[PDB]
């Protein structure tokens, strides 16, 4: 049973998801005037707080909460340690709404207890291709096309309750208050991902990992030496050999992205993401924000030969705290972000991603099997992990799609 999720406008079961044939809202159309202006009620010893995600101290406060209380693996070996610079980048994109950054603090001494954050996204979330075909076959083209235009909605992330406050039904209250603040802004859908299975994803993909520093990954037990390698005299030497990379990129004309690259990168990215059922639409301002290099946060390279940009890739950094190991404090992970290839095969473009990430001291390259990420898995020696990222909408009925039909990278 789901005492909270059963009350919310999301599909309730997989069986229900199979009956969905058109994109559209779940709930009753409602107005901003219908939405309470007073904050959701909360216990008298707590209070709502809106941190300023551009202000160093407030960013540091939220950073500490997440550092100590955000996503861990099941064996409490690793915990995400999103940096302060990362949080300001993720949470303050163009036209962000400060009121969508929602915290709870203990009233007496202002102890920070919980967080949830929304950001705007312009999303294509109309009926997927395979379902539009079914609609044509049945003379239902019109209903299937009703919500084809890209929508201005909310992306939700960084939901976090302090370890001491777990299993007290605080997460639902955060979710209700975030919903209220978003609805007051006349937005009625959200998109979110989680590693856990909730009612009810519209897509799911496995995580994949590419070892860059296998000796450290084995040391911290992110990886082990696979059985097959025990037939060698030095299993770790062979493992290191297996994962060795060039020390400099191989593509002629690879360089870091510059502000002047924004229009070309926008063009080639938007052309590419069009091929997917669910994907973001990005303005120039949003391309600049999400793709221009930021030290320690996001790294973006373009292939420019003979004064023209033909390809690009981007990756972002999230270190994870290594909880139990004494010798290392962090696992430095690079995550595959947006990319587009027009001049070279995708594997040739992404090999340079691995090369750059390795040169910069990253330990592993991670991604979900979205976009065309499957197309380079084997050649570049990615392996599936035990994790899955599930993709959800709030208040949006959506036919189940494959993860290779998802083009929205979730941070
Ligand atoms: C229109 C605008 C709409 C805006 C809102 C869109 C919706 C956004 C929804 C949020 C998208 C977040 C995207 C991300 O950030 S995913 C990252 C989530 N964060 C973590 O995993 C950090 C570590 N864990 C925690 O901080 C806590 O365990 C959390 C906060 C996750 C739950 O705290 P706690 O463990 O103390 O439990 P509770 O007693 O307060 O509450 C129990 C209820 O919460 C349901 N639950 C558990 N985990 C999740 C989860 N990841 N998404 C949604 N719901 C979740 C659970 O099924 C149960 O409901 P029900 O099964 O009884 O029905
Ligand atoms: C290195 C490491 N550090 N940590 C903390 C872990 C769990 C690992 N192991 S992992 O790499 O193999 C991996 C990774 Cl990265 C991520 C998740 C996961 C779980 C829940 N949710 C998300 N969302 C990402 C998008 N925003 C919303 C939440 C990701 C699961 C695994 Cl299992």
């Amino acid at each position: 049973a789901h005492a909270f999720w059963s009350t919310q406008p999301v599909p309730q079961t997989e069986d229900e998801d199979e009956k969905i044939v058109f994109a559209g809202p779940m709930d009753e159309p409602k107005t901003v005037a219908d939405i309470p202006e007073e904050p959701y009620p909360i216990a008298s010893t707590f209070e709502w707080w809106t941190p300023n995600m551009e202000a160093a101290d407030d960013i540091h406060a939220i950073y500490e909460l997440l550092r100590d209380n955000y996503v861990e693996d099941d064996d409490s070996m690793f915990r995400f340690n999103y940096s302060e610079e990362f949080l300001q980048w993720a949470l303050c994109p163009p036209n962000y709404i400060p009121d969508w950054h929602v915290a709870v603090r203990r009233k007496a001494d202002k102890k920070l207890l919980a967080f949830i954050a929304g950001v705007p996204v312009t999303l294509r979330m109309g009926t997927p291709k395979y379902m539009k075909v079914k609609a044509q076959e049945k003379g239902e083209g019109e209903e299937a096309a009703k919500y084809d235009e890209p929508r201005h909605i909310c992306e939700i992330n960084f939901l976090c309750v302090h370890k001491q406050l777990r299993e007290k039904r605080l997460a639902p209250i955060l979710i209700k208050e975030a919903t209220r603040r978003v609805n007051r802004t006349n937005v009625w859908q959200a998109v979110y991902t989680a590693g856990v299975l909730l009612p009810t994803p519209y897509a799911s993909g496995q995580y994949f990992h590419r070892s860059l520093n296998p000796e450290k990954l084995v040391e911290i037990r992110f990886s082990g030496i696979p059985a097959q390698y025990q037939k060698f005299q030095n299993p770790m030497a062979m493992l290191k050999r297996n994962y060795q990379l060039p020390s400099a990129p191989k593509n002629s004309g690879l360089r870091e992205m510059k502000p002047s690259d924004v229009p070309q990168v926008r063009r080639i990215l938007m052309n590419y993401l069009d091929s997917f059922d669910v994907g973001p639409v990005f303005s120039d301002a949003e391309i600049s924000h999400y793709l221009l290099p930021r030290d320690g946060v996001v790294f973006t390279y373009v292939v420019e030969n003979d004064k023209k940009v033909t390809d690009f890739f981007s990756f972002y950094r999230i270190p994870s705290t290594v909880i139990g190991n004494s010798n290392y404090n962090l696992l430095n992970a690079a995550y595959v972000h947006y990319y587009a290839a027009t001049s070279i095969p995708l594997h040739q473009l992404i090999l340079d991603l691995l090369i750059v990430a390795h040169s910069r001291g990253f330990d592993v390259c991670n991604m979900v099997e979205i976009l065309d990420n499957r197309s380079f898995v084997e050649q570049l020696k990615f392996g599936a992990g035990d994790g899955h990222l599930r993709y959800y909408f709030y208040n949006w009925a959506y036919p189940k799609i494959k993860p290779s039909q998802v083009a929205l990278v979730m941070l």
